[PDB]
């Protein structure tokens, strides 16, 4: 069984990185994260000083 | 990094009550919650007394 | 054995006023309704005199 | 011809409320405006102090 | 409330077994599990022996 | 001209069987029925006993 | 309240007159017939002698 | 830098005379129109003497 | 088993006979086609000197 | 570098024997066959004599 | 209120890029731009000499 | 007429060059590609060692 997660990464560098970002977060709490789908991009201009890039995934591990 | 989770609240009075009691539950348990996204509405009728409006928001919070 | 019918219910008032405004014909006329799902909200302003909410559903009911 | 210029409205009271306010808007600064679909609603809670429902609505104007 | 986990379920057999094999899962783990939603499908060739089919759901449950 | 109506028939045994179900349903009540359409599938778990699955199809049918 | 009726016109002509077979076929056998909505359109090729074009609309009508 | 304007166009004749329709008044007012993306179709017939078949396109220009 | 191939035809008339153009290049290399879906529709303006209706279609054809 | 083809496979028992039916046609003549997703389920009614169930996926396979 | 604009940034560089290129020209020409979200994304390759990236973004700022 | 390939492109680098990837194959087997759009991106995680993004898009090729 696999289950995912809505994970919103974001980056001041680019939209790969900011679905890093998201995909390092799993892997620090969930073991066996085995690929992640983006669902979404955006970039974050009028909260923040520099533009942050945001990239959401749905990051998926294996269960067990 | 943001993460969701998928909550449906009920109201017996509008959607937009609805959608705060999904708000309303994800702050009684998480912290940091910034922003929902109202992702379906619909109304239960012939499985309760008085028609119950329910409304389903993806709810972000920010991780840390 | 459900079936859905594809009404848009109206108010003067609100979003949830105009899906009730569909589900309660779609009681005056069928039996075992059992939930409705919004599928489309939009406001009439140019064809009205005082804006008319509009709320379409899916309403299910069950047959026999 | 019509035209729609994609706005989201904001209220802290109600998301019929939220579409007002974005139609109320076009209405200050277009004439013939004729009717709003709604596109999205989302409620932002953690950028404000009380929390701020929010609909995004299409509204179509008629041209000349 | 309802709360809902996205699960993808596998099977040898069939993709109605694949849904099972996600709800099973849920079950195990969750109280009041109430209803699922089948949200993709999908078969794995080269990367097993056997075909082996997924049903991604996801599964609701009753907060409390 | 085809007319579709939307139904949903229920199975305890498969997502097949629950869109056969629909699809009896209108071949009991309605002539020259010619396709069917799955738009979309889910289980009911916690108002039943035993697992029930929803297939939800438009039927169509020739007019005349 | 409106309903709509999902109906697929045909023409061998055009998508536009298949939108029309549908309108006529509905107003024949409904009252307040006043708007209709594409929802798809296609082509029958090896089924016909000549390529019909098909054109799906829901066709809504005012009740009462 | 391209950018899109959301027209709906509308022709008692055909869907491309309706899309043509709002090409023509974007080219009335604006420089540089490049293409048009059909958005949606549809047919106002309880609202006119004649049905007016409508054509949404979205009519990217490039910008300077 | 159909297979179907993804063409975009096109037409300085309509949107119709750019459907037909696709079509009719599915009908010269391949065997057995068997009807089309259209998917998207749009004009090109600025790479053309006169309008050019395109009409994108999947053309389903039997395979053996 | 992944292609994908979409086939509509059919069977007369069930929604999963016709995504192996597409498939089986594509491990006939493709090779490193190594996914599919399904994209559409309907069901033959009045084109055959027993109800054919249609099951339409992208296939895809490794390149090379 | 917000009000958002279609804009495709271009790049020879990346995805990113081209999303910062619309962006950069709606801070060119407006004022108070607060965020954006990716709609599209494509590449320009027998246009141009040197293949062309392009992000089609909804670039929001707010009224007044 | 154009037609489209359904292809994914990978990369150990950045989504935009998983883009290039995939339009590169079609460039090494197809004359006239005209332009990409991009449909879904991922990342593979637990199936390779180094994380590897995937753009998957329709690479369209004029006719002749
Ligand atoms: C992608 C993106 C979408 C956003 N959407 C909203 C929004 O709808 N409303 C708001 O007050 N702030 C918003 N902020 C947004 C910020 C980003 C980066
Ligand atoms: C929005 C809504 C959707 C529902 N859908 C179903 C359904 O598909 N099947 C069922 O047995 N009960 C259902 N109940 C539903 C109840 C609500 C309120
Ligand atoms: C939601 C909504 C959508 C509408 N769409 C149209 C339309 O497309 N064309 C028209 O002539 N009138 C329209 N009227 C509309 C009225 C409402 C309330
Ligand atoms: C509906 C809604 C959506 C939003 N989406 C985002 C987002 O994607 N990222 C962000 O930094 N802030 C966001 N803020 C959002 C605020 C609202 C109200
Ligand atoms: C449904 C399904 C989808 C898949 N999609 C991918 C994919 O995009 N890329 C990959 O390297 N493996 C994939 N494997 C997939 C396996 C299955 C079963
Ligand atoms: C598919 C499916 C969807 C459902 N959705 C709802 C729902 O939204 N709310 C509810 O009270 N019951 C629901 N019941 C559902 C039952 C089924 C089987
Ligand atoms: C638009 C269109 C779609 C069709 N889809 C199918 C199909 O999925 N399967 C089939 O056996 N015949 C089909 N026939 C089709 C005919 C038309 C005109
Ligand atoms: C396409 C089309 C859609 C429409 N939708 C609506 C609607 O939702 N409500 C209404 O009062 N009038 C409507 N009028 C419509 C008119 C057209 C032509
Ligand atoms: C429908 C249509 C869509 C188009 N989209 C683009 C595009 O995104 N970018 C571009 O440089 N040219 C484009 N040309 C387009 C031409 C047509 C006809
Ligand atoms: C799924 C399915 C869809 C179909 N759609 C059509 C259609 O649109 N028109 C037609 O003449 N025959 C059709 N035949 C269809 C057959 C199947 C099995
Ligand atoms: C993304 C993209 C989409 C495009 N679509 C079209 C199209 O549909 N037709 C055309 O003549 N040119 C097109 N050009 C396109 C160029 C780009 C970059
Ligand atoms: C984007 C992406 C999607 C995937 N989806 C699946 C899947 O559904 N099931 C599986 O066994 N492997 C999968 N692998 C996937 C790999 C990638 C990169
Ligand atoms: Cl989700
Ligand atoms: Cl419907
Ligand atoms: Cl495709
Ligand atoms: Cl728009
Ligand atoms: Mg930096
Ligand atoms: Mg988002
Ligand atoms: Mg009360
Ligand atoms: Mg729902
Ligand atoms: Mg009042
Ligand atoms: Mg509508
Ligand atoms: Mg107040
Ligand atoms: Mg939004
Ligand atoms: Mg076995
Ligand atoms: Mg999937
Ligand atoms: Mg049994
Ligand atoms: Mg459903
Ligand atoms: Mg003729
Ligand atoms: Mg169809
Ligand atoms: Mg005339
Ligand atoms: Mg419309
Ligand atoms: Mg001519
Ligand atoms: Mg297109
Ligand atoms: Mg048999
Ligand atoms: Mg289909
Ligand atoms: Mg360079
Ligand atoms: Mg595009
Ligand atoms: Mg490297
Ligand atoms: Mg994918
Ligand atoms: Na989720
Ligand atoms: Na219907
Ligand atoms: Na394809
Ligand atoms: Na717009």
């Amino acid at each position: 069984v696999f289950k995912k997660v809505l994970l919103t990464g974001t980056s001041e560098e680019s939209f790969t990185a900011a679905a890093d970002d998201a995909i390092d977060r799993a892997e620090d709490t969930l073991d066996n994260v085995v690929w992640a789908e983006v669902v979404d991009q955006g970039v974050e201009i009028g909260a923040v000083e520099e533009r942050t890039y945001q990239t959401e995934v749905q990051v998926a591990f294996e269960l067990d």
